[PDB]
């Protein structure tokens, strides 16, 4: 009747995150994950994905963290990606062709790593929701016949096409922080329901802690997210609300 997609971002970031996502899926409500095809532990993530058919995998398009697959002289500094892209976007100085080519390269490498088309595309730091990147990424997803994470409030603030590609009816980025709880997760569900949404994607970041995660400002809350997502109470509350646990393939 309703479909709930619970998507863990940043598959491939680190081995500890990889094991947190697998655990949140095998013993929790995580149904989906999106992978950094350039991540330090991407080959490790791909071995787990191949062994865990019950986990759907999409592509975490990334323009701000690793090294790109293709040469992007209009974007990289000392060969690396980084967070200057926000200012570069507002100065209308994005190398949009380089970006489109890197999107195609990350897609090609995704299929090599995992042996299937990604169920959908989202992005590290939500860069695919930038006004000038969104129509490129959505046209790509439409072209490939796959879905897109669509933050509908961001799209509406930026005049973007809500139908640019197939997606869930709504998306929530509100399940995060130090105060993560079962309550918080369920509040995003009940808020989606009141908006009249028949499907919802809920972002999350479960992980076991390793030295890579310890280098992030968001570290130990990932353990709390893992705890919430694997509690027996949560599956009951999801079912209680008429949700079927699902993936972007259902859209
Ligand atoms: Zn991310």
């Amino acid at each position: 009747e309703r479909v709930l997609i619970v998507n863990a971002d940043d598959f491939g970031l680190s081995k500890g995150q990889n094991y947190g996502i697998i655990e949140a899926c095998r013993n929790g409500v995580v149904t989906s994950t999106t992978a950094l095809v350039n991540g330090a532990a991407i080959d490790h993530a791909a071995q787990l994905g191949r062994s865990t058919p019950e986990l759907a995998v999409g592509m975490h398009f990334v323009l701000t963290l690793g090294e790109p697959l293709s040469a992007m002289p209009g974007l990289t500094r000392d060969g690396r990606l980084g967070k200057w892209i926000w200012q570069q976007a507002e100065e209308d100085s994005l190398p949009l062709e380089e970006i489109a080519h890197e999107l195609a390269c990350q897609y090609h490498r995704f299929v090599e790593l995992f042996g299937h088309e990604p169920t959908h595309i989202d992005s590290h730091h939500h860069v695919h929701m930038f006004a000038q990147i969104y129509p490129i990424v959505a046209a790509f997803a439409r072209e490939k016949g796959i879905a897109l994470r669509i933050d509908r409030q961001v799209a509406a603030q930026s005049g973007l096409d809500q139908q640019a590609a197939r997606s869930s009816a709504g998306f929530s980025s509100e399940f995060y922080g130090e105060a993560v709880s079962e309550e918080l997760f369920l509040q995003t569900l009940d808020a989606s329901i009141a908006r009249g949404e028949r499907s919802l994607e809920v972002m999350c970041h479960p992980a076991y802690v390793d030295r890579i995660i310890m280098g992030s400002a968001y570290c130990y809350p990932r353990l709390d997210e893992l705890d919430v997502l694997t509690a027996a109470s949560l599956k009951a509350a999801v079912a209680d609300r008429g949700y079927r646990l699902g993936t972007y393939r259902d859209v």
